[PDB]
């Protein structure tokens, strides 16, 4: 066939249930994370393609970096409850992998304030249980697929990208060949 277990993507030997239509797991410290948000917009690609009444979601992860590794998943838990993900994602991604000022949970913070966020409203989300239960989720997620690398989206449970099954000559082709795949895996 055209697309193929095992080339485009994988199939999970244990699928997962409830879980969401499209999963994206990411972190600040991934350098193809990067890529795929600055230089391919992955996810916007893949948004543009999919179906009406599919809903994405994009978790980050706690595998890199360590300490800051777990501040970024709760700052990213921050940015989700508030709704600002499109206002810090590029600042964060530049300030841990291009400029590496962010070398704290402080340096984190100052990304928010930067991108309009009030400090207040910042450390209140942060400290909040929301946040907490939103922590719970990216782990929880993460853990039910037994995550070990990144970038990485899941459709409806059951099956994984395999990027690394796509030719790499051309940017673009490559966007859509990623995207074309999601849809495909959807309507499957």
């Amino acid at each position: 066939a055209q697309y193929e277990d095992g080339k485009q993507y994988t199939t999970l030997e244990k699928p997962v249930a409830g879980a969401p239509q499209v999963l994206e797991f990411f972190s600040f410290f991934c350098p193809h994370c990067y890529q795929f948000e600055e230089v391919l917009h992955i996810s916007d690609n893949v948004k543009k393609k999919l179906p009406e009444g599919v809903k994405m979601t994009k978790y980050h992860v706690n595998f890199m970096g360590g300490d800051l590794g777990k501040d970024l998943t709760q700052a990213w838990a921050v940015a989700m409850a508030l709704g600002v993900e499109d206002k810090v994602t590029v600042p964060l991604f530049e300030g841990v992998q291009k400029t590496q000022t962010i070398r704290s949970a402080s340096d984190i913070r100052d990304v928010f304030i930067n991108a309009g966020i009030k400090g207040e409203e910042y450390d209140a989300a942060w400290n909040s249980f929301v946040v907490k239960s939103l922590v719970a989720q990216q782990e929880k997620a993460a853990a039910d697929v037994q995550l070990r690398g990144v970038p990485a989206m899941f459709v409806n449970g059951k099956y994984q990208l395999n990027p690394q099954g796509m030719d790499t000559s051309n940017m673009d082709v490559f966007v859509q060949q990623y995207a074309d795949t999601v849809k495909y895996l959807s309507e499957k």
